[PDB]
């Protein structure tokens, strides 16, 4: 009885094994655009992904992660509300069984078809495992996906998913450039929050971009053919791997733009 996204082990159960589920700075949240405060003190984000080295893609039974070499400052995020340099370790997505749900964060209660998470850790803490124990340890860039036109830069990801269909499977995944996943604008909302899967630690500065990217229905269809299970246990499709919005409680969302 591990955690997952079903009736009997899904997000409403997580608090029994991970009491921080009901904590004060849980994610995701609904971003109320009329209540978010423009903060002209916020700098532009600086994304330096020119030297990124992807290594591997894997199905971990809750999502698929693309993992990067984080042994040096090769793909980093700086600026914005951040102090210091945050190194890219992995990205993954959350998505739905249908196009009208899938994102974790919502914008004035609107759900998108999926959500991309680029996970970065603060180099002052030396490694990811020490970083997750700190209130400013991680920075996650969240990018919404809507269904319309194809995103060419995502196709390389979609084509390998056949090779990692079940939990535990991995494949070599070199020379992927994450710059092909960014929207045009880097305007953003930011708030302090948590990992959205167990162990749900409250170590994340969230940076959620205003502008969604478009993907095609055929591209998102392929995400939905993955499996939560291992080979061959009974087939459970990897769909609806998102946590619902949590209470904002004592937190302000700030916007980089008006
Ligand atoms: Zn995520």
């Amino acid at each position: 009885h591990h955690w997952g996204y079903g009736k009997h082990n899904g997000p409403e159960h997580w608090h029994k094994d991970f009491p921080i589920a009901k904590g004060e700075r849980q994610s995701p949240v609904d971003i109320d655009t009329h209540t978010a405060k423009y903060d002209p003190s916020l700098k532009p984000l600086s994304v330096s992904y020119d030297q990124a080295t992807s290594l591997r893609i894997l199905n971990n039974g809750h999502a698929f992660n693309v993992e990067f070499d984080d042994s040096q400052d090769k793909a980093v995020l700086k600026g914005g509300p951040l102090d210091g340099t945050y190194r890219l370790i992995q990205f993954h997505f959350h998505w739905g069984s249908l196009d009208g749900q899938g994102s974790e964060h919502t914008v004035d209660k609107k759900k998108y078809a999926a959500e991309l998470h680029l996970v970065h850790w603060n180099t002052k803490y030396g490694d990811f495992g020490k970083a997750v124990q700190q209130p400013d340890g991680l920075a996650v860039l969240g990018i919404f996906l809507k269904v319309g036109s194809a995103k060419p830069g995502l196709q390389k990801v979609v084509d390998v998913l056949d090779s990692i269909k079940t939990k535990g499977k991995s494949a070599d995944f070199t020379n992927f450039d994450p710059r092909g996943l960014l929207p045009e604008s880097l305007d953003y909302w930011t708030y302090p929050g948590s990992l959205t899967t167990p162990p749900l630690l409250e170590c994340v500065t969230w940076i959620v971009l205003k502008e969604p990217i478009s993907v095609s229905s055929e591209q998102v269809l392929k995400f939905r053919k993955l499996n939560f299970n291992g080979e061959g246990e009974p087939e459970e499709l990897m769909v609806d791997n998102w946590r619902p919005a949590q209470p904002l409680k004592n937190r302000q969302i700030k916007a980089s733009f008006k």
